[PDB]
């Protein structure tokens, strides 16, 4: 509540909301990602990464196409405004970002880029 949001995702490769505003009158914004499940990284791992909505699919195709190894992110990627690590079964991370890298008006997603098969895991994120 205000300048930070906890986010869960499950063995269902859900996350448990599908929107996150951030207050203005905030200097940093923080993300608390939990992973309530039962499985480890390997096979449902979950990570929250943030990028320009039009930027999003190319995150997560070279993530994606990255392995594991990597946390399923391409090194280098300078579409990716900020990220957890990639957290499996009782795992936790947090992401603190400057609030001045976002802009009004401007539109975001987060999402996940672990290959998991099922609908692809995002949501809208909004400077307000
Ligand atoms: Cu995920
Ligand atoms: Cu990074």
């Amino acid at each position: 509540a205000e300048c930070s949001v906890d986010i869960q995702g499950n063995d269902q490769m859900q996350f448990n909301t599908n929107a996150i505003t951030v207050d203005k009158s905030c200097k940093q914004f923080t993300v608390n990602l939990s992973h309530p499940g039962n499985l480890p990284k390997n096979v449902m791992g979950h990570n929250w990464v943030l990028s320009t909505a039009a930027d999003m699919q190319g995150v997560v195709t070279d993530g994606m196409a990255s392995g594991l190894d990597k946390d399923y992110l391409k090194p280098d990627d300078s579409r990716v405004i900020a990220h957890t690590k990639l957290i499996g079964s009782g795992e936790k991370d947090s992401v603190t970002f400057d609030v001045s890298k976002l802009k009004e008006g401007e539109q975001y997603m987060f999402f996940c880029t672990f290959p998991g098969g099922s609908a692809l895991m995002k949501g809208t994120l909004t400077l307000k």
